[PDB]
This record gives C-alpha cells, sequence and structure tokens, in this order.
C-alpha cells in the first residue's frame, strides 16, 4: 500500500520536490512513505532497509551533483546487495528526480545514471509523457540556490508521483 | 493480444535474437509479431506505424553499430512523430536487444541509447533481473560474424521476451 | 589545417548551430569545412569519407530526435568502418551539439548518445567548461519551432568550436 | 610531471588495476602518483585536493557498484565544488577504470557515468583505440572475486595509462 519516496537533501530544494513527488502518490491512490538517508563522512526520517524490500514502487531522487548522484544516496543504495541478491525490487515500478544549479546543469543524464541502479535490482523504469524531462522530474535551483518550486516544475513532480502510484496499482 | 518483436538486421545474428525473444514471448501468454524495417540509402515482414500502435509492448533490436542502433532501425522510429503525438506506447512495457562483433564492444551502451527513444514515447522499460546484460539480451558474435547463438544467450532471449509478455499481461 | 563541422538538418536550426561553431574555429586558428549529409529513404556541401579521414579534429551536430541523433547522419556514421579499421579520427579532439524542440527535452542525452560513435573511433572528447550543456551546444527552438539562436546560445556555440580548434592546434 | 591514477577499491582488484595503469603511464613519459580514498559511514595513500589540483591528467578508477562508481569515491569528488570553480582540470585529459563480479555487468555503463563528472570539470576525456572496453578498462573478477587479472585486461590497463600519458605530453 506504499510507494518509498527516498532521496538525500543538503539545503532542502529535492527535500520539497520529494513532497511534491508523495502528493502524487496519494492522489494515484496510495500512500507515501518518504524517508532521506544519513550525511556520510571519513526534512524526512531515515530509511532503512525494510523501507525498500516492502515498498510496491519506489520514486529515487538526489541533487545532481557533478552528473551522478549524491554519495549519502549513493552509499545507501550501495548496502543493498542483500536485497540484489534475494531479488526484491524486481518487478516494482520505479522513477527518479533531480534538483540542479543550472538550467542545462546535466538533469538528463543524472536521472539517466539513476536509472541504472534501478535496473540493476531488476524495477521497471518510467519517466513523464509526451525542470521536468521525459526520464523524471528536475527542478532548476539556480547559482544562487533560492529559486523556489514552479508552477510547472511542482505540477511534473506530482504527475509522476501519480503516474509511479497507478502503475504500482497495475501491477497489483 | 501480441508483442511487437521490431528490429534490423543485415548478416542475421539480430534476426536470430528476435525469433528467440518471439518464443519467450509465447511462452509469457502473448502472440509474437516478428518485424523487421528496410534497408536505407541516398528476415521477417516490414513493420508498419499500425504495428507499433497496436502492440501490447515492445521489443526493440539492432545489431550495435558505433555504440549507436543501426540506422534503417532509426528511420523507422524517426517517422513515429504521430504516435509521439497523439502518445501511444504510453504507459506499454518495452525492453531492447541487441547483437555485437565484441565481447565488450559496447552492447549495454548501444541498449542504453536504445532505451531513450522508448523513453520519449513514454513506454514502461524493462531489463534482465539479478551476451545478456541488466539493460536487455545482447549477443557476441566475433569478428568472424559467424558465432552461434550460445547456450546462456539463446536461454537470456527467451527470458525478455517472457518477462515483457507477462508484464505486458499483468498492466492487462 | 580544417576541423570538419559535419551535422544533419532539416528545418535550418542545426544548420545554424554549425555556421556560429564555424566561426569559432576560425578564431581557434584553424580553417572551419561544414559539411552536411545527404537525407535518406527506403545548407551546406555533402560531405564524403575523405573530409573525414584527412580532418584534424571534428564537430558533430543532428537535431534531436527521440533522445538520438538523425539517422541520415546516422547512416553516414554507419559508413565508416573504413576508417575505424586503419584507425583514423584515433587521437583526434571531437565535440557534439544538437537542436531541441524543448528546454529539457533531452539534449544531454543526444549529445551523450552523440560522443559514443567518437570513442569508438577513439577520439578525444570534450565539452563546454564550467541550451548549451558541460556535454556540447545544444539550442531550444520551441514546439514553434521559429525561435531563434539567442544571445549565450550563439555565444556558447562560438566557445565550443574556438576550444576544438585550440585542442587539435595543441595537440598539433 | 604526473598523471594522477585516483581510485578506490575494497577487495583489492581496482587497486591491481591502477597499478597496472600507472605502468602503462611511466612507461608514457611522466610519473604515476597512485592515491585512493578513505571508506565512508554514518593499498595506497590518499589522495588530497591537492593531487588533483597539480596533475597533469587523470585516471578515476572503481568498482562497479549498481552501474554507479563506489560512494568514497563519488565522495571525494563530491569534495571538488573549490576546483570546478577556478576550473581546474579544464583542459587536462582523463581515463576511466572499473572491475566488475560478471562478464556483462555494466561496465561500460559504470565507465560511462565516470566520465560525466570529468566533462563537468571540463577534462577532455579518452578510451582505448579500436575486460577492456572502447571507455576505458575493465576487469571481470568472477562471483567468487578471486579471478586474477588476465592477459588482455593487464595489457589494456597499460595502454590505457600509456595513451593518457602521452596525451598530456602532447598537449604540453
Ligand atoms: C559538490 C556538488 C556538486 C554539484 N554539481 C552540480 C552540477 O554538476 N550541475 C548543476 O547544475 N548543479 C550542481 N550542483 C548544485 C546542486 O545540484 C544544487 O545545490 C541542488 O539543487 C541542491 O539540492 P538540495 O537542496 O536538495 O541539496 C552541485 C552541488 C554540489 C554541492
Ligand atoms: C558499420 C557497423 C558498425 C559496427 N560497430 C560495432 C561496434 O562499435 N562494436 C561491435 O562490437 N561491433 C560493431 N559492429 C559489428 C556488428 O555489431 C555485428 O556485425 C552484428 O552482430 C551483426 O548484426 P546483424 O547480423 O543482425 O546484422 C559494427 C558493424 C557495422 C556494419
Ligand atoms: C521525428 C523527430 C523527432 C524529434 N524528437 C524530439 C525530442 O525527442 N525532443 C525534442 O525536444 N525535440 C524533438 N524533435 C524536434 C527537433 O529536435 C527540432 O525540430 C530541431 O530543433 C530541428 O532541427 P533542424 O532544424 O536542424 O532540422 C524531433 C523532431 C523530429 C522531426
Ligand atoms: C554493493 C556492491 C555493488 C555491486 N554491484 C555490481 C554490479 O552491479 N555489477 C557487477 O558485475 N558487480 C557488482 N559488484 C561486484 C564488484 O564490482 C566487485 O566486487 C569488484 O570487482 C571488486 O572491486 P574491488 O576489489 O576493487 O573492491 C558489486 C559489489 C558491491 C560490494
Amino acid at each position: 500500500p506504499y510507494i518509498l519516496v527516498l532521496y538525500y537533501s543538503r539545503h532542502g530544494a529535492t527535500a520539497e520536490m520529494a513532497r511534491q513527488i508523495a502528493r502524487g502518490v496519494e492522489q494515484g491512490g496510495f500512500e507515501a512513505r518518504v524517508r532521506t538517508v544519513p550525511a556520510v563522512s571519513t526534512g524526512a526520517l531515515y530509511a532503512t532497509l525494510e523501507d525498500l524490500k516492502n515498498c510496491a514502487g519506489l520514486a529515487l531522487g538526489s541533487p545532481t551533483r557533478f552528473g551522478n548522484m549524491a554519495s549519502p544516496l549513493k552509499y545507501f543504495l550501495d548496502g543493498t546487495s542483500s536485497l540484489w541478491l534475494t531479488g526484491s525490487l524486481v518487478g516494482k515500478p520505479a522513477a527518479v528526480f533531480t534538483s540542479t544549479a543550472s538550467l542545462h546543469g546535466g538533469q538528463e543524464t543524472t536521472q539517466l545514471s539513476m536509472l541504472l541502479p534501478l535496473l540493476h535490482h531488476g524495477m521497471l523504469v518510467l519517466g513523464i509523457p509526451y525542470g521536468g524531462t521525459p526520464y523524471g522530474a528536475s527542478h532548476f535551483a539556480g547559482a544562487d540556490g533560492k529559486r523556489s518550486l514552479d508552477e510547472h516544475e511542482l505540477t511534473l513532480c506530482r504527475a509522476l508521483g501519480k503516474r509511479l502510484a497507478e502503475t504500482a496499482g497495475k501491477l497489483e
């Protein structure tokens, strides 16, 4: 009965997108469990392996950091061999979303790169039909970082959340 | 009641994979409509826009040519604005497959690059869970080109065909 | 003494970018040979294999068609086995550029996908440092298609042309 | 006078590749500074920002973890805004390398995904001309993990190291 909305956020932009996507999910006929991951070294409650194992589907979100997802997120996925092994996530639908400092700061490629692990877990990936890209939702935040979630972005975040939920519905 | 198995093949390697994938589809509870595309300039029956519009799901296959799909295939997709526009393929599951001259001649990247258009058409993409990659089926054919479809490759082609069909089944 | 500026264009948007990139090249200390490819089925002079073989470096441009380059371009590259074989382009610098109907219509991914063949030919690829992306130049043309080349886009086209030329200069 | 050979390794496979690449570099007319990164949570000396700032070129290596680089590596790159900002690495050549548990466990895509940050730093990327792929060196280590670096893999690691060094030489 839930879609996991899993994300990392440093200055709140991705956190905001997560919340909007969650709402999409709810109007897709599903409950949204929004969870984040702890910072690493040498907004929301923390995710555990259970949240992943028992989700019906998943939205994965990160700020774009040099064309890839953020390392606290990567670190969380890095701990999922067990799920890989017994093969959960297999068959469950998934979508990604990202926040960016420039208009063309490589969201598409960050979204691309984030679809990869989900394909390793054998999930079913989907984007947005016909920020915001065909691969998932993106938000543009400016060098400033303060630019708030605009009209179409917020709308697209919800569309994705919804589509994800309905897909999880269809698959039963 | 059909999955479209759409491919281009020049010396038969991809044609063979198409046939094996078709069989997977049949054992997934669906009929396989195998279709190819005509060579361009300046194995199977030709595909038409109808085959695409009315499929329940789709397998797309091409030999890897410099990291991308073959241009006769690309040319066929290039003619699908109309479907894009009214938004068919939207919601329907899809998977890719490729044939290669070397072990690591970039199948993954060709498969990647082929998933892109399907995401532009708003399809749901899936690979192989836990040649053959997590992104779709690949066959290794050698510089020679004669190396035939091996045991695990043939098995993986069928798995994909099947998974595709069952997914299309689940989505109803 | 020349950089090949090789592109396909259907309604002139990419043709325009090619010209702007050519100018960048000239101010990089090199002559720009701008060439296109003939349409296929079943702006500039046509490119031949000689243009490729004897260039010092290369800019490759196409409209984004479903996340990939256009099939007339692909068809031209499809005819370069011979060069692949004897290994020209090996060592020579390359960059890409693309034109798009939407803001986030997948330029990055089209640019990505276009870098792939150049890597198969063993070229050295470069983007834009610190439309327009880090992977190459993009132009946004609108659903309309009439939106002309804007200030920063035109500037970025030239930067790339220049950087390409200077790199080819450095490599000697 | 040095190429930075920067990598993360957990069970030594990537560490081995780093060493072989280093040797390639030396025979390319350059000194190889091999450096790793510390594990994160919530083989070689550690890299510092200085190693990056003052390298003439760079090889980046990681085990493939779900289609992406390892999070300790990502975390190190995650700390390079400053270099991004003042624009070092800009103009310097770069190549990647990866180690994998399966034959087609997505090295190409991991290599791809690793080229992305280097393009954000405005480096010049190169692969292998005409494991081992056109995008960089890969090693196959088996589910076991014990499979040692084979003949052609070891040879390809050196080729890349060498090509990288010579390129850095040419650029001066
Ligand atoms: C080290 C790091 C790398 C970044 N790399 C990029 C990038 O390559 N392209 C871009 O547009 N923005 C980049 N940014 C900006 C972030 O994407 C931006 O801060 C993000 O929208 C904030 O997300 P958050 O508020 O959820 O933490 C980077 C930021 C950091 C801290
Ligand atoms: C122009 C062209 C480009 C090719 N590029 C690659 C490549 O980059 N990597 C590779 O491993 N094989 C490459 N090949 C080999 C084909 O992938 C191989 O012939 C394929 O398996 C045959 O597929 P088919 O029999 O269905 O036509 C290329 C072949 C042609 C004709
Ligand atoms: C069949 C085809 C596919 C296209 N696919 C996309 C696409 O996926 N994303 C996008 O933004 N625009 C897409 N477009 C719009 C083109 O990218 C746009 O027309 C381009 O800027 C024109 O380039 P040209 O004038 O050089 O021919 C497509 C156009 C055609 C004809
Ligand atoms: C969590 C994690 C994720 C992994 N993901 C993949 C993968 O998707 N594909 C693959 O072939 N191997 C995968 N592996 C295997 C590693 O790539 C393999 O252990 C690597 O060759 C070891 O590198 P190292 O000895 O330098 O640490 C993964 C291993 C770990 C620990």
